[PDB]
Formats: structure tokens, C-alpha cells, sequence
């Protein structure tokens, strides 16, 4: 009840704030008293309460200087408590900032804060600021120190003392220090880390009543620039803990044997200092993989810090927040447990979590009202918060470049006005992106696709195989204990080129809300040729730790062909490097782990046996061709988005188009919009003929031909229709799908006596 | 004017990186800059700190850092960066690692507020260390790239401004003849032509006299012949890097076809002319196409009157240059084209001979056991499939041989679109015809529409010879 | 336990001609001269499991390394009984269904068939 959000106050006196009648009444705070205001980063303020009827019951108003002291913003959640011990100051030390004080002559204490605390009784607490108005100038002032050394109510008696040194106004702006609402994108990784972090930092009392052992080292891998040097200054800010960075470049740029001193420094430092926070970002250089152990030097550096991380103790209260690109890239040694155990995945953000880092990066920015940054959201795909930021960069310099044209670059000064005309626009921001280069494109993206079964056309047996096989043991498990037995663990779809398997495991995934892991071959086969086959087991290990999950080996059989399959690629079989680390890691799975695994393949007699051997992927799935209403679905799916002639109707075109695949429906589609594309720029071209016949004819209010997809453009385009299967492919399908029936019998011959 | 971007509340960019083709004159741009601005411009090149004495050069770039600070407005050019942080291939020593994390703790130490710019320098942004290239250090990225006609043009002009020419001089002749000529290449080229000048003027004067008549120094003058001698003794530097220009070839010199005219224009000229109204109705457009039929038949034509349609960049790669790089182990490259495809979009990105690396596989006929996918095809699928829909990037695939092109290769996404190119008939031999003739004189007996007529069944290369 | 001791073969062919010849590599050359080189005296006793015996390579089927050929047969009448029990051991069924009235018609039907 004491906790209220933060809004603008009618009166801009600095020390009094506004609360709503009845939430004073039921903080038992009436008018006038002296209140403790407790805002972010652990900083708090005493203010003057006043009843104020028009500020609402969870709110409470309050001016940009106490909004300062509190390091609090609007919209944010600060809380109020009772300070009925505020004494009245004795002695106050304030002092002034260093510009604003410039052309100021005499003592800054008589013309400002003299009458500003006389007879005033406003409350001043350690390091707090206000701006003071006098003589036509309004001058900031910090409190540096007051007789409670908490806070005070400065009275006409009290001695206030301005003799010191100025404040620097740009060392001042650091107090708007970072928090958790500065960083966004992260908010699961960022539970995460504020609790394993902030809980026995700030409570280490249940740790130790529960008994146990809180966590040393914390290792936040991910891609370059993702952020994650910002969640460790808001985590530690927040906890109010000392906060110590090293860089591994800084470190490893000292002298020999002056690096290990900075590290043994900041680690003794840092524990004189608990609650305490070491953040060791980009840990690479320091202690980067042993692919090769060159000189003395750094095998010294890397020891050491393993032996200091093994030296420190749980009691000392202190965590080591690594960084890096890839936990592969780092030393094994530094994964042993003592050291750096417990692993998060600072991975690239999400639609909403681009959309959280535009908002940030863009709200200090002068933005259009006609800016919609969730499209660029959803046309930002694999772009880091960095690489966002440079967008919003891009786009204000391209609003510069549109505004050249009238400032004079020759004059040394430039209007006001155009200055404050400046502002982005939505296209600013198209632009921008249209010259922007994503920098993670090849790392694979971990999200619930929103493919739905409506997408699926038809194919019910299928989807009912596949619902069994997976949507089951990922929606009620609990039960397939109750009854024990093991489930499914793979599946494999064998069918056409074109008939929609990535959507059909999009949407079983999307059915069980359950992450979905695209990987084609060719890019374990280039990891392979790069040698980097761990790739491989990083796949799989992420699909673990992100369970329950989908992964998807699209184009299984390229590296059987690569190898050869059953065409003879080789004068034998297909087995390769990864082939076989993908069959080890396939027997390797946990039973109990909710990871199941699908495989996509066009050319089903050519996969190695030992693939389809149970255990690893055993269930065989046909794929057929789409029917008619499988046709009609994908037919509408691709115009769906599109307008089409009243004139026609694409179900009865689906009806009679038997034996053609999803594929040969969208190019379809695509011929048929071409074609009516070109009729509209025809039309185009003719009235701009028209128009330069008749240039000062006035374009009458003629209603506009709707330009519309009509049949005739579906005629012209299906005169290009193409059919890749040929009904040969289909009798290979039906014969592998035979060879698997092989079912009859005992259909209905079997019944008990 | 920083109170432009402090208003708008942005962070101007800290770091630049030029890159392109030695010689191409990025010192003297960033020079020009910084004395147009009135700055204060400190220059370090790569070599210079790296023949320092083990812990001078760290000293001398601070003291190069520190200074440039105290001079706001500053300009810094690190000259030949590849030498101060060459790409990890291997890293021996510890020299090299101690300059390079120091170059990048200072990068990364610097402030916007502190109005320092860094315009670094290299031959090809893969050779620098990946890590200088994360955000806030070397973020924007310029291609300094051959100069193109006009360029060379106005390359000339400058270097020849100080120099007796004659007045028969035809500079425009040198640079249309001068193609894959770097600005370097184009000085050295007028030297050698002041050089032969000298040649032909040397008779007159004797070797052995310390003196030399002032008449014939007056007498001097390069000739434009002086100039073909130069350019045909020259070499050019820059033959291998992939030109990005707008071919002038347009659909006149393309006989007829009109079918594949209007396939094609349908499948390229409208998404590039009229991409707005077909996100108006939002339907994804195709991103690739490819050309089957007999060799010798115009396709590199089309494609480049095509592009040239749409006023956007042609960018020839044959296979034989893929298959090179990728036996020379420096697959990257492919990689580097797709990337240069998509900065200079619109674009249209020409795969020639995409079926000489499933040959070199085998394809269809066997040259292996099996079938075509290799390192080079792989890496194109990967870079296929991982294309921007939104990116106005199309690529054109040509092949002589479509029973031996990969399946895979086919698949929809990557390249669907498939278009024939029959051999010329009537009009288009006729079309050919004249093109090839357009440009020399014939016997006013002579019709070549008339041999055209009958002429059937002949391809455009058969015409040509 | 070497199980599928034929993997490598195929890998190298076996029989069914994966090279031009024959089987033997890096491993099963090893696992040749491990074979030979172990202690009579010592109770290290050796199975290696096949489900293609065409393709093994004859030279690990000499005298002194793995000579003892035994075969598996698909499981009978009892055998499918004890099968199907064992996969229903640990489930309830329903009294109308005793699975050995139909493990006894089901010939010719393996184990794994059983459990699926």
C-alpha cells in the first residue's frame, strides 16, 4: 500500500511531493510532514508530504528534482514511509555546480541557498540536488553532508556551508546510473541473473538456513554487443553492491606480472567491499580455448585466475560474471565446478525484445508522431540491441542529410529553429534499415514459430500421427510415467520436394508451445569442412537446455548424398564425421529430457540404415502430395494477404489441380499477380501518355480502376505452371512407404475365446 | 555542427573504415577532409608503429590519441591497419596481441564527447581482426572502390593538370581505355607517357653536356600517342575484383525475344521499379530465376540489358573464380560477393557458369559417384536461403547443362524461376546481325537482313565469327 | 560387448562392396592385434554382436580372436510369450486380454515389434 508510481507534481517546489488524501490517511501521513521516499538504485529522500486530491490513489506526484534524487523516472514505483525522526539540521554542507556559478559574484549561500532554506524547513538529505532561483539565475546545488548524517530539516538556525569545491556537472549526470529498466530483450536471462545474484547478496540469511551454497561464477555467453555488459552495472546498482570491472584487453595489454597484480588488487578490493560484483568481460583474452599453448605468459595469467577463482569462498560474498561469444571458446578448466558452474544464454532478442531496445535507444531521441517502430521490430530479424542502436543512429543521420540542403555548413552558427524542427521519420528509419547490415544471421534462432494447423493443409492422418508422437509427451508426460513407457524420440518425413515439412513441424511445435530449432545440412557439412564439428554437439546442447523443444535436421540426406546415400556418392554408404557424432549424440540422449527431434528428407532410399535404426529416429512418416483441400488451404494461405477479383473464387482452380505441390501452388500465385501487375503498370504508362497529350487537362475525380488480381492474369500465369514431381517420384514414395506397411493378416482374424 | 546531433540526442560514429584497392587514394581523402573541416589531422601508419621498439609503439599510439584529443576537433587515420591487427590466422608472439588489445582498449575507451574520428584503412574487410569490427569501435564501413569512367576521367584531369599537354590530347580515349586501372595506375600510366615523350626528345639533346638549351625544355609536351605507348606498356593492378557498374547494354541490342523480354522485366524490372505497391498487396516476390540454353546465346546480355532497364548494379561472377577461391581455400569470398550484392542494392547478382562447379562434382553425368554439392554450392544454398526478403538483391543463374544442375540448387526460395532461351530467329539473327556490323562499314550491296532471313539454327557466336 | 562389430565394416564395406575391398581400418586392425595380444590367464571374455554376418571381415573371424559362431532366432511361441509379459510386467491390463493367447500366433514377429 505504501508503494505508488511516480507522476508529475503542480507544485515544482524541490522538497515537497504530492500523495493522494486517503493513501496518506492510510500511511496515517498528514500535510506537511517529513517522509522517507525510498526510489531506485537504493537511494532514497526526504520530501514534504501535502494531500493532493487530484493525484490518483496508486500514484505519486513529484517534481523533476526530487525525480533526480530518487534516480527515479515517470512511470516508475517508488515507496513512502514514515520519517518522523528528520531533527532539524544544526549544520548543512551544500555546495554548487561548477557552471552554473559562472558570472555569479558574492557568496552563492546568501543569494540562493540562504533564502531557499530560511523559514523553508525543507527536508536535505546526503547528496541530494535542487535548483535554486535568484538574481534572474537558477543555480544547482548538492547537498554534500548534514548534522543527523542522514538528512535534515534545514531550519532558519541551521548553519548551512557553501566553502568547498564545485560540482561537476558531467560527473553529476553519471547519477542517472543504470538499472533494470535500461536494458531490455533479457527479461527471462534477466530473472536469471537478479536472482541467482541480488538473492544471497541481499538475503544471504535464507542461503544459509536452507543451508546451502550460493553460486561463485556465472559465465553469460552470447553474441557480440548483445548487452551484457549492462546487465551487471544494473544488477549490481540495484543490489546497491560494490561493482569492479576488469577487461580482458586492459588486462592483458599491462606489462608482465603488473596484470596479475591488477587482477589479485581488484579481487581483494572487491571482497573488502561486500556485497561485491566482478564482471571479467570478454574473459576470451584472458583465458581463451587451449588450441594452442604459446609462451609463458599467458599459461601464468590463466592459472592465476584459476587459482584465485578456486581460492575465493562462498562467505566472502562475491560473483564472477564472465563473458564471451561461445562457451566452447573458453579454457574447460574454467567450467569445472568451484569455478564457473552455473551457464546463461544471453541470446539475440526477440520481435518484442527488439521492440523493448528501440524504445530504450529511442527515447531520448525527437521522434515523429507517425513513427511506428513495431514494424521496424518485425522487419528487424537477427539484429543485436547494437546493432539497433546503430540503426536509430542511421536514421537520425539520414533526417540530417534531409535537412543539408538549408544549413549553410560554411556558418559557424545555425538557427535555432531548424534545430528544433529536426525530428526522424518512419521512412528515415526504412532507409536506415534498407543501408543497415544485420550482424547475426548464421546462429540459430530458439522461438515458438506461429505456424498453426489452419496453415496445414489437410493431411489429418499425418497430423494426427505427429500429434500422437509429440504433442503428447510434451502436454501430459505426467501420465506416460503413470504408465511408464518410453516415448518416441524421433520421426522422420520422407515426401516431395515443396509439400510443406517445415511448417508441418512449425506447427506441432507452435501446438505445444514448444521451441523450435532449425538446422539444415549444409551448415553442419560447412561446420564439418571448417573443421569445427562441435557445432554439432552445440545444436544438441542447446536444444537441451531450451526443452521442451523441436529440432529439426532439415535436408538430412544432404550429407548422405554429400557422402553418397544409395546413389554412390562413394563407392559405399553415407557415414561421415557428423553423421556419426549425430548418432552418437542421438543414443546419448536423457529419456527424461523433453527433446524430441525430427528429420527431413526428400530422397528416402538413400539414408543410411543406421539413421533409421530405433532409439534414434524411428518413426517413418509419408508426406503425400496436397489433395483438394489440402490445395484449396495452401491456395488461400498464398492469397490470403493478397486481394483477389470478385471474378474468382481459388477453390474451384484448387479443385481440378491434382498432382501439383505447395511449391508449384505459390508460383502459381506468383505469375498470376505478375501478370496483373503488369496490366496495372500498363494502365500506368497509358495515363501517363494521356497526361503528357493533355498536361494541362485537370484529373477530373475519375473513380480509379481497381487494380485487382483478375482470371485472366491466373489464365496467363497457369500457362506457366510447372509440375516438378512426376508421378514416378510418387511410385518410388508409395513403394518405401510399401516396404514399411507390409500390414495384413491378422487385421481382423484375431479374437479371444 | 555537433549541436545537430546533441538536439536530436544521437552519438555521431566514432569509427570509420575504408577499404578497397591499394593506391585508390584513401589517404589523400581523409587529408582533404580534415583540412576542409579545419581540424587537426595526425597520421599513423601501420608500418611506422610496428617498427617500434617493443613498448614505444603503445606509447606512441597514446601519445597520438592523447594529443588528438587535446586538439578537438581531430581526425586520425590509421594507415594500413592490417599490418598494426591483421586478421587471426595465427597469432605468434606477444607483441602482436599486446598492440592490437591495446589499440582496441583505446577505441573502446574513447568518448563521443571527446570529438575524435578514426578513419582506419586495409585492403578487404575480412583481413582486419573480427573483433575491432564490434559495436563501438569500427562500426560504419566504406568501400572505396575502382573508379569507374567518369572517375578515371576526372583522375587524369588531376594528375595531368601540372603537366605540359598537348592540345591534341584525348583524355576521354585513355580512360575508356583504361578499365580495372586504379588511381595509381593512372598517374604511373602519365608518367610513362612523359617519359616516352622524353624518349622521342632525347636525340636532340646530348647526355654528356651539364647544360641543356631551355628552347627544347620549352618544347616539351606529351602527345596523345605518347599516351597509347604508355597505356600499351602499363599493366593494370586491379583485374580480379569484382566490378560493380550499370552495363550499357540495353534491350535494342537484344534481338527480339520477346516472351523471355517480358518474362524476365515481370520478374526483375517491377519489384525494382514498383517495389511499394507490391508490398501494397505484400506478396513475396521471386528472388532468382535461372537461364538454360545453348552456349553463345546473349545470356550475360540479358541480364546486363535487364539491370541496366532498372538503373541497378550488375555484378558478373563465373564459376571458374568461385571454384579458384574455394581450391585456393578462401570459400570467405563467396561469402564477401553476397555481402557486396546486398550494400550496393539494387543489384543483380550473375552466377555465370553455375553449372561448372556441379562439373567439377560431376552434375548430372557423374563425375563423382554421386552428385554435385560441394564447399562452393553449399555455402551459395546457405547464403541463398539466409538472403533478406525486403533486400532488393536478385540473382540470375546461366547454365549450358540444366539436366546436370542440383536438385537442391532448384528448390523454391533460392532459385525457381525457370526461363529458355531459344536460339535467334529471323529478327533476333537479323539483330545480332547489325549489332555486330553496327560498328563497321559495309558494301551498299551488301544487306545483312537478308542473310539473316535464311540463316537459321545459327547461334549469336557463329554470327559474331 | 562390441556391439554392431559390422558398422565399421560397412563403414569400410564389409561385403556389400563400400570400397573396392575389403573391411579392416585403423580400428578393426587395432581391435585385431588387441585381440591377440590379450592374456589366457585372464578372464576378459569377448562378445561382439552382428546383424550382417556376409559383411564381417573373415580375419576377425579366425581361430584365437572371435571364432565361436552362435545364432539368434527370432523368438518362438514361449520366447514371444516372455516378451510380451515383460513389456506389460510393469503395466496393468484388463482381465479380458492375456497377452500369451497372443503371442502364440504371432510367429515370425520380433521383440521390438513386441514392445511397439
Amino acid at each position: 500500500p505504501n508503494r505508488l508510481v511516480v507522476d508529475e507534481a503542480i507544485n515544482d517546489d524541490n522538497s515537497v511531493v504530492s500523495l493522494h488524501p486517503a493513501t496518506m490517511e492510510k500511511l496515517q501521513l498528514f500535510r506537511g510532514d517529513t517522509i522517507l521516499i525510498k526510489g531506485k538504485k537504493r537511494k532514497d529522500t526526504v520530501c514534504i508530504a501535502l494531500a493532493d486530491e487530484t493525484c490518483e490513489e496508486p500514484k505519486i506526484r513529484m517534481n523533476k528534482v526530487v525525480r533526480s534524487n530518487l534516480r527515479v523516472r515517470l512511470g516508475d514505483v517508488i515507496s513512502v514511509h514514515q520519517c518522523p525522526d528528520v531533527k532539524y539540521g544544526k549544520r548543512v554542507h551544500i555546495l554548487p555546480v561548477d557552471d552554473t556559478v559562472e558570472g555569479v559574484t558574492g557568496n552563492l549561500f546568501d543569494a540562493y541557498l540562504k533564502p531557499y532554506f530560511l523559514e523553508a524547513y525543507r527536508p536535505v538529505r546526503k547528496g541530494d540536488l535542487f535548483l535554486v532561483r535568484g538574481g534572474m539565475r537558477s543555480v544547482e546545488f548538492k547537498v554534500i553532508e548534514t548534522d543527523p548524517a542522514e538528512y535534515c530539516v534545514v531550519a532558519p538556525d541551521t548553519e548551512i556551508f557553501c566553502e568547498g569545491e564545485p560540482v561537476k556537472r558531467e560527473d553529476e549526470e553519471r547519477l542517472d546510473d543504470v538499472g533494470y529498466d535500461d536494458v531490455g530483450g533479457v527479461r527471462k536471462q534477466m530473472a536469471q541473473i537478479r536472482e541467482l545474484v541480488e538473492l544471497p547478496l541481499r538475503h544471504p540469511q535464507l542461503f544459509k538456513s536452507i543451508g546451502v551454497k550460493p553460486p561463485k561464477g556465472i559465465l553469460l555467453y552470447g553474441p557480440p554487443g548483445s548487452g551484457k555488459t549492462l546487465i551487471a552495472r544494473a544488477v549490481a546498482n540495484e543490489t546497491g553492491a560494490f561493482f569492479f570491472c576488469i577487461n580482458g584487453p586492459e588486462i592483458m595489454s599491462k606489462l608482465a606480472g603488473e596484470s596479475e597484480s591488477n587482477l589479485r588488487k581488484a579481487f581483494e578490493e572487491a571482497e573488502k567491499n561486500a556485497p561485491s560484483i566482478i564482471f571479467i568481460d570478454e574473459i576470451d583474452s584472458i583465458a581463451p580455448k587451449r588450441e594452442k599453448t604459446n609462451g609463458e605468459v599467458e599459461r601464468r595469467i590463466v592459472s592465476q585466475l584459476l587459482t584465485l577463482m578456486d581460492g575465493l569462498k562462498s562467505r566472502a560474498h562475491v560473483i564472477v560474471m564472465g563473458a564471451t561469444n561461445r562457451p566452447n571458446s573458453i579454457d574447460p578448466a574454467l567450467r569445472r565446478f568451484g569455478r564457473f558452474d552455473r551457464e546463461i544464454d544471453i541470446g539475440v532478442p526477440d520481435e518484442i525484445g527488439r521492440l523493448e531496445v528501440l524504445r530504450i535507444h529511442t527515447k531520448n531521441m525527437k521522434l515523429a508522431e507517425d513513427v511506428d517502430l513495431e514494424r521496424i521490430s518485425k522487419d528487424t530479424h537477427g539484429y543485436v540491441g547494437a546493432d539497433l542502436a546503430a540503426l536509430c543512429t542511421e536514421a537520425a543521420l539520414q533526417c540530417i542529410r534531409e535537412k543539408m540542403d538549408v544549413i549553410d555548413l560554411e556558418d559557424d552558427s545555425i538557427d535555432a529553429e531548424i534545430l528544433n524542427s529536426m525530428a526522424v521519420t518512419n521512412e528515415h528509419f526504412h532507409t536506415a534499415l534498407g543501408n543497415s547490415n544485420p550482424s547475426a544471421l548464421r546462429e540459430t534462432v530458439v522461438e515458438v514459430p506461429n505456424v498453426s494447423w489452419n496453415d496445414i493443409g489437410g493431411l489429418e492422418n499425418v497430423k494426427r500421427e505427429l500429434q500422437e508422437t509429440v504433442q503428447y509427451p510434451v502436454e501430459h508426460p505426467e501420465k506416460f510415467e503413470k504408465f511408464g513407457m518410453s516415448p518416441s524420440k524421433g520421426v522422420l518425413f520422407y515426401g516431395p520436394p515443396g509439400c510443406g515439412k517445415t511448417l508441418l513441424a512449425k506447427a506441432i511445435a507452435n501446438e505445444c508451445q514448444a521451441n523450435f530449432i532449425s538446422v539444415k545440412g549444409p551448415e553442419l557439412l560447412t561446420m564439418w569442412f571448417g573443421e569445427s564439428e562441435a557445432n554439432v554437439r552445440e545444436i544438441f546442447d542447446k536444444a537441451r537446455q531450451s526443452a521442451p523443444c523441436v529440432l529439426f535436421f532439415d535436408e538430412l540426406d544432404s550429407i548422405a548424398t554429400q557422402r553418397g546415400g544409395g546413389s554412390g556418392g562413394d563407392g559405399g554408404g553415407a557415414a561421415d564425421r557428423v553423421l556419426n557424432q549425430l548418432l552418437t549424440e542421438m543414443d546419448g540422449m536423457n529419456a527424461k529430457k523433453t527433446v524430441f527431434i525430427i528429420g527431413a528428407t526428400n530422397r528416402p532410399d538413400i539414408i543410411d540404415s543406421a539413421l533409421l535404426r530405433p532409439g534414434r529416429l524411428d518413426q517413418l512418416i509419408y508426406i503425400p502430395l496436397p489433395d483438394e483441400d489440402s490445395r484449396l488451404n495452401i491456395f488461400k494461405a498464398a492469397l490470403r494477404k493478397s486481394p483477389i477479383a470478385k471474378d474468382v473464387d481459388i477453390g474451384a482452380l484448387a479443385k481440378y489441380t491434382q498432382g501439383f505441390s505447395g511449391a508449384d501452388i505459390t508460383e502459381i500465385c506468383q505469375r498470376a499477380c505478375k501478370y496483373a501487375i503488369r496490366e496495372n503498370i500498363e494502365k500506368d504508362i497509358e495515363k501517363e501518355k494521356r497526361r503528357s497529350e493533355n498536361p494541362e487537362a485537370m484529373e477530373e475525380d475519375g473513380v480509379d480502376e481497381v487494380s485487382e488480381i483478375k482470371a485472366a492474369h491466373f489464365e496467363e500465369s497457369m500457362k506457366y505452371a510447372r509440375r516438378s514431381v512426376s508421378d514416378a517420384d510418387i511410385r518410388k514414395y508409395q513403394a518405401f512407404a510399401q516396404t514399411l506397411q507390409q500390414s495384413r493378416g491378422f487385421g481382423s482374424e484375431f479374437r479371444f475365446e
